[PDB]
């Protein structure tokens, strides 16, 4: 009988040594990523203020905290901002921003937390609700689906439309992946959120179970500046995977976590959106106003 | 040919997710037992606080820092700590703390920064050296032997001495292996720092490369007070190793890190040590006063 033996469980920390895999190649790089992307665009911020503005939002819940770029963006433009993340390795960012700027009374006011979609209700107090919910970047597409039917997708759609107060808002985007399942491929640098000064290559993998697209694995080859001899940079690769979520499913799905009371309007990259458009949108961004 | 895939790199993260090894069963019990590990004893906070005083120490070093418990008693005693530790998962404990408590002025000032003792000098600016450092808790015993020949051990303890200022102290403690070794067991519960109210069984294991003990590794199983039936509690275990410290050896790799130019004293468990004495310690303190 064979047997494996490690050092320490997988989970546990030890005062000392780092953590797990935080200096893998692959951790290394993904720093770089999530770094790289930082360089908000004038058309999305013009966008996300105006649209705010327009509703005369002010509390907002940002539920794919992430490194907090969105957030700090919404905190130094005067909002009352809680932000909540489930993955701690990317809070650990906003929460060093915070930190830093906590002299600031608007930063001082600023509320990071830990979430999760699947038990949001039962995480973050949301007493009346919130005037704008965000769940910006893409991010939806990272909770994939282990129970077959989208099981755990209605779940977290319908406690993120929960924190949405009557007559609120909540905007929320996926990728093309109309456009990335029918091709196969899905451009790099090709962002509407962050300019990325960063260079890459992806490799697309799609995995289609029975017949049914079920994911989309990237794999992002980053080519790191300095790392070569006389200059020439390095090339470290690390991977991410997506459920290809339709813009028609994702319509319906979404609607259905309003249980019908809301108000559907879906934007092609930042611009209104009408099938049949020769454009073809990186993003499809979906603002629900909640009727009721 | 056979291969693998994963859904993601080891070491990345994403928004909506929970980060790699976080909900494990192993990494439930862990976050318990490093809770129930806070409940400060007397005999240390007088002990500690005591020696402090006595060498007019002010300007505090925490190389281990942890979840914070050794730290925040000394800010709370007036004293101007920096607090370092290498994993983030723990540090996470520790910096949540300051926050809540960042109102009161001392905690306000509480540095909390990331280092590793291999690269200690590299990231925290020691200036012209602290008063005290300390690495209580057994913590330096967490950094294994990778080379055979105890280099990284020597690399550390280098570092960390380097931010001694002179006339200043150096406190670390490793436990009684010597005795481990020669029972092949490590009593449970039997803390001299803090007060365990958690019910735990602990398996030792030794490995013993050629013919030196090269790594202890201990399996806690924690009985977890309501995970059962009737009230019943559950059980769940976890493993941590350590490197099998002797007295001795320990000794000479400690002075040997001041060059030689140090006051050095053992203690018992918080009482002096002498070599044959009836009372066998738990703990063996080390206390480095540098003379230059």
């Amino acid at each position: 009988v064979d047997s494996v033996y490690r050092t320490r469980s997988l989970g546990v920390a030890a005062e000392g040594i780092p953590d797990q895999y935080a200096d893998g190649e692959a951790a290394r790089v993904w720093q770089l990523y999530i770094g790289d992307t930082r360089s908000r665009t004038a058309e999305y911020k013009a966008w996300l203020l105006g649209l705010l503005r327009q509703h005369g939002c002010h509390r907002v819940l940002d539920v794919a905290c992430g490194t907090g770029v969105d957030s700090i963006m919404l905190v130094e433009e005067g909002f009352s901002v809680t932000s909540v993340d489930a993955s701690d390795k990317m809070l650990k960012y906003a929460l060093k921003e915070r930190w830093n700027r906590r002299k600031e009374p608007a930063f001082d006011k600023w509320v990071i937390e830990e979430a999760n979609w699947l038990t949001l209700d039962k995480d973050v107090p949301a007493g009346d609700g919130f005037d704008a919910v965000i769940c910006l970047g893409n991010s939806f597409a990272h909770l994939p689906d282990s129970k077959g039917d989208q099981s755990e997708h209605r779940l977290a759609l319908k406690n993120i439309a929960s924190m949405v107060r009557p007559g609120g808002l909540l905007v929320i985007d996926h990728r093309n992946y109309d456009y990335i399942l029918s091709t196969g491929c899905a451009p790099p640098g090709k962002n509407i959120y962050y300019k990325s000064d960063l260079t890459k290559d992806i490799t697309t993998s799609v995995l289609t179970v029975n017949n049914k697209a079920h994911m989309v694995t990237l794999d992002y080859t980053v080519q790191v500046p300095g790392a070569g001899r006389d200059g020439a940079p390095g090339f470290s690769k690390f991977r991410l995977s997506y459920y290809p979520h339709c813009l028609a499913s994702f319509t319906e799905l979404v609607q259905e976590a309003f249980g019908g009371r809301c108000q559907h309007s879906v934007l092609g990259d930042f611009k209104p959106y009408r099938p049949g458009q020769a454009y073809v949108p990186c993003y499809f961004i979906h603002v629900l106003k909640k009727t009721g």
